[PDB]
């Protein structure tokens, strides 16, 4: 598919039996996903954007299905105002950029 | 070019006459560079983004290239932690996602 950015880039997501809402952003390094209590082990990480940090916990070895490509990695919850879908998985969905 | 993101999308751009290094970031409504001098007008302008809201400079109908592809509209100056070229220039040099 070609996203064109009039808009912000973004499509659903399967994620902990969720579906969700995100932005394909190149812009983040990794992913960040609003509250969700999954099940499993975390790690406490503090994430920096516009405005300062947030405190985040980091779930390893997540399955997440982006418009129907499936893709496993590292998750950060927390109280973002948006799902974003970071490089460490677009990568795995194939994404690039073209101009 | 077509650019893949299992390394971060920085590019050159120009702006003022000067040489920079920014993020492309499709997670961006807006492009944000971090303190610097431009010339002209400019107003002051809130912006929120992963960690809170920020006061930046809005400088309108500036001119900048992008990896060798022209824009020219709006730049917001302030204490972002990199610069970032967000979608209001990317649509203009005609960049998509594509997967
Ligand atoms: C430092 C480079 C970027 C700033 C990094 N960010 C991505 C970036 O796309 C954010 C996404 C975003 C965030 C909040 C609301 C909308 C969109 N957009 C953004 O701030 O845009 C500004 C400017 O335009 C306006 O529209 C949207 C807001 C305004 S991040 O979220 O802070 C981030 C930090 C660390 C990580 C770790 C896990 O890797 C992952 C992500």
């Amino acid at each position: 598919p070609q996203i064109t950015l009039w808009k912000r880039p973004l499509v659903t997501i399967k994620i902990g039996g969720q579906l969700k809402e995100a932005l394909l952003d190149t812009g983040a390094d990794d992913t960040v996903l609003e509250e969700m209590n999954l099940p499993g082990r975390w790690k406490p990480k503090m994430i920096g954007g516009i405005g300062g940090f947030i405190k985040v916990r980091q779930y390893d070895q997540i399955l997440i299905e982006i418009c129907g490509h499936k893709a496993i990695g590292t998750v950060l919850v927390g109280p973002t105002p948006v799902n974003i879908i970071g490089r460490n998985l677009l990568t795995q969905i194939g994404c690039t950029l073209n101009f």
